[PDB]
């Protein structure tokens, strides 16, 4: 039935250079639609972005590096009429941070690619950069490259001392991993490594425990864009 929920989505495209990947990646988020979209792994520099254009999300915030690696965007629907007060953008391109209110009520959107190398240290490093920022009313998404919990991963191993200090400081910080909360017993996957023959949920929304009662439903979509599924958020 008609409702005011918004839906937020989290992706790691793994690359956005090639024109028909853009369209695809447009196919996609049209067929989602999506209030709020963030996306990892652009790859787009910062004399590249103006290549990202989607019908639809006009509103777009990115934080990009020099280089054609990493880059996130945050995408807005022009059916969604978020008021930014702040946008904080990484300057190496791993995260963007966007503030504002929709509907006279507030959110914080902060949107992660950690790196392969250091990931847990490098988001807890993130969270104290960010620590007067992120209130009771945030959401932080993307490709964190770290399980949270053994069952974030098909190996079944205890998750190691950095990733137990990532956990410490959200808990410092009022915050939960929402997709376990909801689903405690859950063994999805967003990624699978080729190598090992392994698969592991390395792909995560975090938020405010303040907004728990919030959320009703949260779910991972695999997709034939990119080599993570997404994850969708649906907020009331
Ligand atoms: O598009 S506006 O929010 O700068």
């Amino acid at each position: 039935g008609s409702n005011s929920h918004i839906t937020i989505l989290t992706l790691n495209i793994n690359g956005l250079n090639s024109a028909i990947k853009r369209h695809r990646l447009a196919s996609w988020i049209k067929s989602q639609d999506p209030s709020v979209c963030c996306i990892q792994e652009t790859h787009l520099t910062c004399r590249d972005t103006h290549r990202l254009k989607i019908k639809g999300w006009r509103k777009i915030y990115q934080a990009n590096g020099k280089q054609k690696k990493a880059g996130v965007a945050i995408l807005v629907s022009d059916k969604t009429d978020f008021k930014p007060t702040k946008i904080k953008r990484d300057k190496e391109g791993h995260y963007i941070m966007v503030k504002g209110s929709i509907q006279q009520e507030e959110l914080t959107i902060l949107n992660i690619y950690a790196p392969n190398t250091g990931a847990p240290r490098f988001i807890k490093q993130v969270l104290s950069d960010l620590q007067r920022d992120l209130d009771s009313h945030t959401l932080i998404m993307g490709d964190f490259n770290t399980p949270l919990s053994t069952l974030d991963r098909s190996t079944r191993q205890k998750v190691n001392k950095d990733t137990q200090e990532l956990n410490s400081a959200l808990h410092q910080a009022d915050l939960i991993d929402i997709y376990r909360t909801l689903h405690p017993k859950s063994t999805e996957y967003t990624f699978f490594s080729a190598p090992h023959h392994t698969y592991s949920k390395i792909d995560h929304i975090v938020g405010s425990k303040a907004l728990l009662s919030k959320c009703k439903r949260t779910e991972i979509i695999t997709n034939y864009l990119s080599d993570h599924s997404a994850i969708k958020l649906e907020l009331r």
